């Protein structure tokens, strides 16, 4: 890597010639090849966009022209050229190198979201900002890809810049053509500049030149190979879905199932395979998911949107108005539910249960394991009066954790032990059981008698959690959610509503974003560990009165 | 008498065009007689004479649904689907609703006023017919050009481009001879026909019979006259933020304003007089508003995005991933906030608070009155570090309510007449301050001693809150929004978090979608009136002593 070693920011790009630049991009492919993970790394995405992040840097003046990538999963060749190429040891790891743009890390990183199709509208702000602020000659270059150009935040961000003279260089990154938009974007009343062979590293320079110099908001139309130059990149929650669901469409030909471009991170691409005509890929378009969903509901359809619980975030509005209005039977399934970690703040599935809980006679469950998963899609595709979801992990899901009983839908997990008391209610959300069980036994030593349950359908709170709270001294719920409207606080309205008035404590996800770690650090750091809620629980009980 | 003969849409059948003429001149003035002047859509049911004439001249309803993206403008409609005897009641509790209902007609799809989404619902509808054999179902989308700035529309369109299943998107255009598409949409890959006289019944027609027969997916672009022949169509909340937004924004040139295509109803108009390089009116957007927004945060400004409150759910991932992640000083005004009543279920602000308190950092003000209006807005701008917001109602502000002293934050409006305990701490949220102060008043005569306080920043919940409730035997949140994850249920989190567990009650809006009536109406069936809410007050004091 004797040439990469020696970039210390993009003007040593400035007076390289093309032969010394293709040195350059094959030692970027081996640098990345070596330090990326070939399987969940964006290495493929990374790859893509060698020759495109060379020619941006050698036409640009980031900072003072703003280069921003939409999504920011392909930005770590961006990195390598802004003085972080020594960093990527760390590349994912707590303390290290963020997976995204970041602001703390680099006066080159703008935008910090993983949401897709947002660049193009941060620029336009942006470029406004220059004009109101009368910096002279700033560029604002947007960085999206085809999968991004997909997204409805692209055509209002894209009808907004067209009103202006300010200069917005739309670079669409095109790897979906040899996943991007059907709709022709060479006649939208914006220049169009292409299509460029986007690993044509002088070729790209040409066309972002003319951009640059025409003097107002054009399209640069490159088309780039995933994984160009490395042939490979050229028992979990996710497949137990796959499974049940597969399972229940097999009996059912009303039910179908739709992705916002992931059939197969969300376990769809097996569906697809055996009922090829009832699997929708809508795009990077999680509302024209859950409005399409609505529609199919209309047309006498049970739809499976199958959305990671993130990017739901999206789909509220239509959630709301376009399905719960309708009381139309549409079960969303949130994989990535909770913690996720590695991929940081904008990743992490910790708003679904606070969101879903603001609409209007939704039923939401949350699968403590695999059986709970299948039963639980099971009673979700019965319910054909509004809409249900289902929330769940990334990763391995473990073992089936067994009730003693169900008591009106409440699955008792652990009854005190005989010679000690009802002292708390443990009410254990989703995957958060195991941990529950262990706060459980934590306090059993100590003398204090647990109760912890699986609600199952945690949203509407059940006549099951109200009976078993005025038994208890002291309720908390567990939950790997963030605490504010979240489970714990919807079980402590329920039991007020109901004239309960035994304490109840929230457990779960402060309301913050975190740093990328992974899912255990994470959870350690926050004391959402099975030792430090036992002992906060212990501090609760001994405080009773 | 032409119109009382229109029994449904087949009596226009073998009308000559003389007969079509003279309907058109009594829809007219059946219209502008029977619609309210402020606030009925009188103009854009005008401009959909002709073209509402031709769509059921031609489609055969509801066989070939036909959906109108918003539905303020259906009164046509409505009117020729055997309703014009129920225009008497328009918008009356337990009347014709404002918007197509499928209670009221099998011709009516979407109840929704949450624009942008007809043809979400038609890509869906048209899967749904082809996957259960309908034959022959042309979905016919009513989108007008306001409505075709919105993501939700590009999103559509790319899907309904990838298939010949028949959807005829009918673009609604008044927005040139300009709140329409700076985009072209004569050369996205779908058939264009146009532009068509939307006033020339029968061009309308042939370009409708065009594309009904054209056997894919058709563009029929209509150009209408808002108001068409009605000349004239050709509150203090609201006035009392124009003028304070002005009256910062003469001292600081950093604030700038944002609009998604609401300039007039937000009181932003005035502003946009003063400072016209500072307003930015987006089109129907408010997902570009809130991210264009962190944009000009990003180039250091402080917007203000004024977009009432059920608007503001399709931002909430702007809000979450663009604003507060970014920790951007992005001050959100939410107008027509609580009850509107009139326009139905779809119109409410009665999620906002619910919504925001998900979002990590923020700080969320409910003005009470025209003085805390202006201060609070004032102490927003001052917040440089993270996401701000007002809320307040739709209508006219009263009197000024002066607080005895100010603890903590909090606005005390009333307290216990001497010689009374501090039995109730009475949590006024924003616009219930009065119903606060009139239940206080009522209790009082009982002997019932009330301390009324206005928190003023009602997330985070302030020290002031924490403070007092530990001093009262009863805390009662009162709030116009939703209960769950609302005003109430936030003090009783974050009383229990602070390990106070002192009763709350949370009174506010049950959490359903309400019929169209007046606010008071609403509120008076809810019992969300000083008498019903004094009476339950008076039920948790007796049972707590
Ligand atoms: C709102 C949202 N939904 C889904 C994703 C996950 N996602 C990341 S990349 C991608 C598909 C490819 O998109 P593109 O923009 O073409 O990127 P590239 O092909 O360069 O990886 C998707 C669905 C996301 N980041 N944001
Ligand atoms: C998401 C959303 N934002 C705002 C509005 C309010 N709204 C109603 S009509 C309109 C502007 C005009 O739109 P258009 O679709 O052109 O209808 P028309 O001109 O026929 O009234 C707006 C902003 C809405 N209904 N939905
Ligand atoms: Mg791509
Ligand atoms: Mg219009």
């Amino acid at each position: 890597m004797g040439m990469l070693q020696q970039i210390r920011g993009p003007a040593d790009l400035q007076h390289l010639s093309q032969a010394q630049l293709r040195e350059l991009a094959a030692e970027i492919r081996e640098f990345l090849i070596h330090k990326v993970a070939a399987t969940g790394g964006h290495l493929g995405p990374n790859l893509g966009v060698v020759e495109l992040t060379l020619a941006l840097h050698r036409v640009f003046d980031s900072p003072h022209d703003p280069i921003i990538f939409d999504t920011g999963h392909q930005a770590y060749v961006h990195k390598m050229l802004t003085g972080r190429s020594q960093d990527f040891a760390t590349l994912r790891k707590k303390g290290g190198l963020s997976g995204y743009p970041s602001r703390a890390e680099s006066e080159h990183d703008w935008v910090e979201s993983s949401h897709a199709s947002a660049a193009l509208s941060y620029a336009d702000g942006l470029a406004k900002a220059f004009e109101l602020t009368g910096h002279r000659n700033r560029h604002v270059v947007a960085v999206v890809g085809d999968g991004a150009l997909t997204g409805g935040m692209c055509w209002e961000a894209l009808n907004n810049i067209a009103a202006s003279r300010r200069p917005v260089i739309i670079v669409v990154n095109d790897n979906g053509r040899s996943g991007g938009p059907q709709l022709l974007f060479t006649d939208l009343g914006l220049k169009y500049v292409g299509p460029v062979d986007g690993h044509d590293e002088r070729a790209v320079e040409v066309a972002l030149r003319s951009a640059r110099r025409f003097g107002a908001p054009v399209i640069v139309h490159v088309v780039t190979r995933k994984g160009m130059g490395y042939p490979p990149a050229e028992p979990g929650w996710t497949a137990t879905f796959s499974d049940a669901l597969i399972g229940y469409a097999q009996k059912r030909r009303d039910i179908v199932a739709i992705t916002a471009a992931m059939p197969g991170p969300t376990g769809l691409t097996a569906f697809g395979q055996r009922f090829p005509d009832r699997l929708f890929d809508v795009g990077i378009a999680e509302q024209h998911a859950m409005t399409s969903a609505a529609g199919l509901a209309m047309g006498g359809l049970h739809p499976v949107v199958a959305i990671y619980s993130t990017f739901l975030n999206r789909a509220f509005d239509q959630i709301m108005m376009d399905v719960a209005l309708h009381k139309l039977p549409v079960t969303m399934v949130l994989d990535r539910a909770g913690i996720t970690g590695s991929d940081g703040a904008s990743h992490n599935g910790m708003w679904d249960l606070s969101m879903l809980g603001i609409v209007p006679g939704i039923r939401v469950a949350a699968p403590r394991d695999a059986t709970r998963l299948r039963e639980e899609l099971g009673e979700a595709l019965d319910v054909d009066d509004g809409p249900t979801a289902l929330r769940f992990p990334k990763g391995d899901v473990g073992e089936d954790i067994s009730a003693l009983e169900r008591r009106g839908g409440v699955d008792v997990l652990a009854a005190p032990a005989d010679g000690l008391n009802h002292d708390v209610l443990l009410v254990a959300i989703g995957a958060f059981a195991p941990m529950a069980l262990a706060v459980a036994k934590r306090l059993h030593n100590q003398g204090i008698g647990v109760t912890v349950i699986d609600p199952r359908w945690v949203l509407p709170v059940s006549d099951g959690v109200r009976e078993l709270a005025v038994q208890h001294k002291l309720l908390v719920t567990l939950e790997d959610n963030g605490v504010n409207g979240g489970a714990g606080s919807a079980v402590s309205a329920a039991l007020r509503r109901a004239e309960i008035d035994v304490p109840c404590r929230d457990v779960g996800l402060p309301q913050e974003f975190y740093e990328h770690a992974s899912r255990s650090e994470v959870l350690a750091d926050l004391g959402l560990t099975d030792q430090d809620v036992a002992r906060r629980i212990t501090g609760w009980v001994a405080a009773l009165g």
